[PDB]
């Protein structure tokens, strides 16, 4: 079995093996990349994703967030306090004042030390989950805005036909922007470019130990769990590398720069932060091996989870079971 100890992967694909995407996943998954949960890949050289950056402060963040943090520090909730459009130059300015800047610091392990240790005690602010792609359409290659759909996917692998569509999404980030322990909706991988700016790690959990992760949570967060038997869809909990450790979660972490893919795989809990200013763009998608994720993933009817209208036809078809009552909690 390829990866036994499920550690993160770091891919250096060439300029040939960067035209099929698919191709590449499924060379990655060969290779025991998805045991970890997350891999990194690192374009060819002679690739990029647009040419300059030059004008994007004229994008508009309509419902920047404030995330407002409760706990201690290594085991703690943030709720989202919508805040007044910005645009992204605005955004960044804000970013980079005396209030919200990155603190001096050595290097990488001791800007995390500072993070876990004073995270709680700031409200940073998020632009999240904005529609939309900064590739150039001249970008054929690892294109988030041009991959294949979820919804092809099932409708090649299982022969179903569906309404739904499939968009990447925008988020800016500044200093201790948070995202919290979760896998993705319906258990799909995710990809995520880092388009600018300053870096974001991430801490990922082996898929086959995911369910480690959830019984520490409904112990950490009893009341939430006793809510919701699937809480963790609710994206507000975080949990310290240093707890994890103490509880014998297995995990593992890294450091996405500017210029560099990440792709999470099902059933991979991820949660991680920004260092300063950065804009990331991230997707949704499927290959056949999903297809069984998707199935058992977990689901949310408390109503807190509330998500895309696509997500509707993944649960009537993969899990109509639990159709009723789930869509009970979106509607
Ligand atoms: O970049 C972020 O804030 C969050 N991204 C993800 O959880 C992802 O790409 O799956
Ligand atoms: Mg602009
Ligand atoms: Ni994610
Ligand atoms: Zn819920």
């Amino acid at each position: 079995a390829q990866n036994p100890n499920c550690n993160i992967m770091i891919f250096h694909p060439t300029k040939e093996e960067f035209n099929d995407f698919d191709k590449y996943i499924a060379y990655m998954e060969s290779q025991g990349a998805h045991r970890a949960g997350l891999a990194k890949i690192i374009p060819p050289k002679e690739w990029k994703a647009r040419e300059t950056y030059d004008n994007i402060s004229e994008i508009l963040i309509a419902t920047p967030l404030q995330q407002v943090a409760s706990g201690r520090a290594g085991v703690f909730t943030q709720y989202h306090k919508k805040k007044k459009a910005m645009t992204v130059g605005e955004y960044r300015h804000l970013a980079n004042s005396k209030k919200y800047q990155t603190p001096p610091h050595q290097n990488f392990e001791d800007l995390e030390r500072k993070y876990w240790k004073n995270r709680i005690y700031n409200s940073p602010i998020y632009g999240a989950d904005i529609s939309g792609s900064l590739f150039d359409e001249n970008t054929k290659q690892w294109n988030l805005g041009h991959l294949g759909t979820i919804q092809d996917l099932l409708e090649k692998e299982c022969g179903v036909v569906i309404e739904g569509v499939n968009t990447p999404y925008l988020y800016f980030g500044m200093w201790k922007t948070t995202f919290a322990w979760h896998t993705e909706d319906m258990d799909l991988y995710s990809i995520n470019y880092l388009h600018l700016g300053e870096p974001k790690t991430w801490y990922v959990v082996p898929p086959e130990h995911g369910q480690r992760l959830e019984r520490l949570a409904r112990e950490l967060f009893p009341g939430s769990s006793r809510g919701c038997g699937a809480f963790l869809r609710h994206k507000v909990a975080l949990i310290s590398p240093t707890v994890l450790k103490e509880n014998g979660i297995p995990f593992n972490r890294i450091t996405q720069e500017a210029g560099e893919f990440m792709v999470t795989f099902p059933y991979g809990y991820h949660a991680g932060f920004n260092h300063g200013f950065n804009c990331a763009e991230a997707i949704n998608f499927a290959t056949p091996r999903w297809i069984d994720y998707g199935k058992m993933a977990s689901q949310c009817s408390c109503g807190e989870a509330r998500v895309t209208f696509s997500m509707d036809a993944f649960v009537r078809i993969l899990q109509p079971e639990r159709y009723d009552l789930w869509k009970r909690g979106q509607d």
